[PDB]
């Protein structure tokens, strides 16, 4: 209430959720976590009555649909559901019960047609060109719309310990496959969960402005999947071929660069490692 926070965490199950719980954890920090088999946000009944048992005062809003490829036809209906559909019902519910909403939103709402070396800033305008970058967009404008207080944070080529991931599923064919294919025409740059989540916290434990932020890791120099996949694969027996995104017909229109500019995250005092240092702090945490 006034006096009292209390967190909800949403989409609490997944790789970020159960990052931000293991670290509110960490911190002393109480919350509720919920995700699908306990609040659905596509179901608008189920998180009102959530919301009127927890009345949370900050929400973190962890649950997405994030499977790009199969967002164009398999998953299109379920993509609308979870990221439209959801966002604004989990929007409605923080307007509602006068919560904060951090949402997490995606590089992929921009278009990609940036020269590589230039980076997306917050003021830019989304044109999103994939399925899941375009409801996403939808989830951005029904946060604005419905919670007056927000950030909402694009994220970037997630990756982490507590998920299925770019990181894992490059391991996973790097068991029984001696040569993999990964695109050297696409831009962006990895985010950590754990970086994610830190960010997360500091905005909302700081009371930085409300509004957009970008997050991902930082880079010194251009970064490709392909720059990240021959990083991850390293120490494997495995050759990682450099193609462009025509090699091979793809489903999903991803943005060329979606490198995302990260001078307002850094303006806030949040200290940034490399996707270079965060992969390797991933490595080692995966030990405990
Ligand atoms: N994977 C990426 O590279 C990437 C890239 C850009 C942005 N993002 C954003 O990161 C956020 C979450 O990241 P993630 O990597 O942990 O995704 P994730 O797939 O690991 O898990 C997200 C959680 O959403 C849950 N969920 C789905 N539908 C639900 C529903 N109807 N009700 C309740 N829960 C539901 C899922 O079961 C899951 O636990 C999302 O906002 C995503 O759009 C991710
Ligand atoms: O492609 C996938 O299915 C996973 C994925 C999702 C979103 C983004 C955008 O950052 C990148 C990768």
């Amino acid at each position: 209430g006034p006096l009292l926070e209390m967190i909800l965490i949403t989409g609490s199950n997944g790789q970020l959720g159960t990052e931000l719980r293991y670290l509110l954890d960490e911190r002393g920090v109480d919350y509720v976590a919920v995700d699908v088999a306990e609040m659905d946000i596509t179901n608008e009944d189920k998180v009102e009555a959530v919301f009127a048992q927890v009345k949370p005062t900050l929400v973190y809003h962890c649950a997405a649909y994030t499977a790009v490829d199969a967002a164009e036809d398999e998953g299109k209906a379920l993509n609308e559901a979870i990221n439209v559909t959801g966002s604004e019902n989990i929007a409605k519910a923080c307007g509602k019960y006068g919560a904060t909403l951090v949402y997490i939103s995606t590089d992929y709402v921009f278009d990609g047609n940036k020269p590589v070396g230039q980076e997306w800033v917050e003021t830019d305008h989304p044109d999103p060109k994939t399925e899941y970058g375009r409801t996403k967009r939808l989830g951005e404008l029904a946060v604005e719309r419905y919670a007056e207080h927000f950030y909402i944070i694009r994220t970037a080529w997630v990756f982490g310990n507590y998920g299925k991931n770019f990181v894992f599923t490059m391991e996973q064919l790097a068991e029984n496959h001696s040569r993999l294919t990964v695109v050297n025409d696409q831009h962006g740059r990895p985010t950590w969960t754990r970086t994610l989540a830190e960010f997360m916290c500091y905005l909302t434990e700081n009371q930085k402005a409300f509004g957009y932020y970008h997050l991902s890791n930082d880079a010194k120099e251009d970064t490709t999947w392909y720059d990240f996949a021959k990083e991850i694969l390293k120490d494997k027996a495995v050759e990682v071929v450099p193609v462009d995104s025509s090699a091979f017909p793809a489903k999903a229109k991803r943005p060329l660069n979606s490198t995302m500019n990260l001078d307002k995250a850094k303006a806030t005092g949040f200290v940034i490692p490399t996707w270079q240092e965060a992969l390797k702090a991933f490595y080692q945490q995966g030990l405990k």
